[PDB]
């Protein structure tokens, strides 16, 4: 099995932090990162604890929202040390931390999400996780882990939900321009949350909102990805003088 690695592309004036999906990895961001590189942006794609291993239970036993928040914060600092301007974006999980970064961390120009946050009652992540684990374990010749998954998964989703509700309660703190992208056929989260996120950002300088009509959840990888890349780049370019 090939472990995805965190990765970084050097730029000049502007750098971008890309925060991946739950059960995902830096691979979630390969296309986006490369599109940004072609337009001359620096890019940093960390790996969240517990992800990117041969053992799906590692997500549940070696990662948690507090660890992932520290990792996201460290990633932002890494980039704000180097670049005149830094943007931070993420998928559903990574996007919770992107928004908390805009709310609470210094030196960030703008940022946003490529899918709605993970909030209580508004996701279908359990079948996704079970199918992920089955695919991975099959490929690795490992035995089925559904029983242990059910023992830990509800508790971790609860932890994510909880962390996310606090981030949602602080959305009034966001002053930066915010980007919102959401798949229109999202099988993992209720895309209606994107509108609630938009509406809660009462103090944001602007909210740049994009709906990807026919696309499934992971719009950084599926047929929506060229459009998303163009939209994100346009969003960043609006910060030029």
């Amino acid at each position: 099995f090939r472990k995805p690695q965190p990765f970084e592309y050097e730029g000049t004036d502007t750098g971008v932090v890309l925060l991946h999906a739950y059960t995902g990895s830096p691979n979630d961001m390969n296309f986006m990162a490369r599109a940004l590189q072609r337009s001359g942006y620096g890019v940093y794609v960390p790996l969240f604890s517990g992800h990117g291993t041969v053992e799906p239970l590692d997500i549940l036993t070696k990662g948690n929202p507090d660890i992932w928040w520290a990792e996201s914060s460290a990633a932002v600092a890494h980039m704000t040390a180097k670049y005149a301007k830094v943007f931070v974006f993420g998928l559903s999980l990574g996007g919770i931390f992107a928004m908390k970064a805009l709310e609470t961390l210094p030196g960030i120009t703008a940022g946003g999400v490529f899918s709605s946050p993970i909030l209580p009652g508004k996701h279908h992540l359990v079948p996704g996780f079970l199918k992920y684990a089955e695919y991975m374990n099959r490929l690795a010749g490992k035995s089925d882990e559904s029983t242990q998954i059910l023992a830990y998964l509800p508790g971790q989703l609860a932890a994510i939900d909880q962390f996310a509700t606090t981030v949602a309660a602080d959305l009034n703190l966001v002053k930066q321009p915010t980007f919102i992208g959401q798949a229109g056929q999202d099988e993992l989260v209720d895309g209606r949350l994107a509108y609630q996120l938009r509406d809660a950002l009462i103090n944001a300088a602007r909210v740049d909102f994009h709906w990807y009509d026919d696309a499934k959840h992971v719009i950084t990888v599926n047929s929506a990805h060229h459009a998303l890349e163009e939209d994100v780049i346009a969003f960043m370019q609006q910060e030029n003088e």
